């Protein structure tokens, strides 16, 4: 067929087997998650979206999965990000101290995957899935990330860090998961400071992007929640990672 139902790419091929193997791999590696039955995790993940209209997904749909994926993360070591995925993960892979959402069981299971079902059947739809923008925002993928990003934001305390892509015209974007979910779910009783790291798009020799209008916006929103705002430019992300791997020595 030359026309699919939805505008988004369909479910990642071998979704069941991929999620299940990711669950095995994660629970083998991370000792705190050793009790976790992966078949049950798969069962609950399925239950959230199978036989349900892929434009009528709710956070409740994912609560059984959230229960099984209950995980304590060091609340003062949380790294959020927006758009600038790869440096965030490369950073935490060396700084095995800070944690992104994808360093948790639930984020690790879903990272870069797409999935949806159909109301009329228990079939997984490998042909197409709702686009958040063209089709509906209550779809299995978008609702999953909203639910898990909210809980992750709520667990943070002390200094929370966020990496932003400073080569976007909207370095801070009110419409990203970070801007719509993360910023509004940090708990002012616990979170002392949000510190933004503005990742430069290379170039070299460049602007203080902590003065960018959208950063002033972020600063204002955060300050009015009674949380301190801090910002740092990361001019050379290639040198940053190098300094993380080899603190001091040369030009760090
Ligand atoms: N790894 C993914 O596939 C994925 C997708 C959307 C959101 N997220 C989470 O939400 C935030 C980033 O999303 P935005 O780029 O919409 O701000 C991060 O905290 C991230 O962990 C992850």
């Amino acid at each position: 067929r030359w026309r699919q139902t939805w505008s988004g790419p369909g479910t990642t091929k071998r979704f069941p087997e991929t999620v299940l193997a990711r669950c095995v791999k994660y629970t083998e590696i991370h000792p705190e998650m050793r009790h976790v039955d992966c078949q049950s995790v798969w069962d609950a993940f399925k239950g959230a979206f199978i036989s349900k209209h892929p434009c009528d997904i709710t956070e409740e749909d994912y609560q059984p999965l959230m229960k099984l994926g209950t995980q304590t993360v060091p609340c003062n070591k949380i790294l959020l990000w927006s758009r600038i995925k790869d440096l965030a993960h490369q950073f935490t892979q060396v700084q095995r101290d800070m944690f992104t959402l994808e360093d948790t069981l639930l984020g690790y299971l879903a990272d870069d995957l797409t999935w949806c079902g159909e109301f009329d059947t228990s079939k997984i739809n490998y042909q197409s899935c709702p686009d958040w923008r063209k089709d509906c925002s209550n779809n299995p993928v978008s609702v999953f990330w909203k639910t898990v990003s909210r809980r992750f934001a709520e667990a943070a305390c002390d200094v929370v860090h966020v990496m932003l892509d400073g080569s976007r015209s909207k370095i801070f974007d009110k419409d990203s998961t970070f801007g719509s979910v993360g910023v509004h779910n940090l708990q002012p009783e616990k979170v002392q400071t949000l510190e933004a790291w503005v990742i430069h798009g290379g170039r070299e020799d460049s602007r203080d992007l902590c003065q960018d209008p959208t950063i002033k916006e972020l600063e204002s929103i955060i300050s009015k929640r009674n949380i301190q705002f801090s910002c740092k430019n990361i001019y050379r992300p290639d040198k940053f990672l190098q300094c993380v791997k080899n603190p001091e020595d040369s030009s760090c």
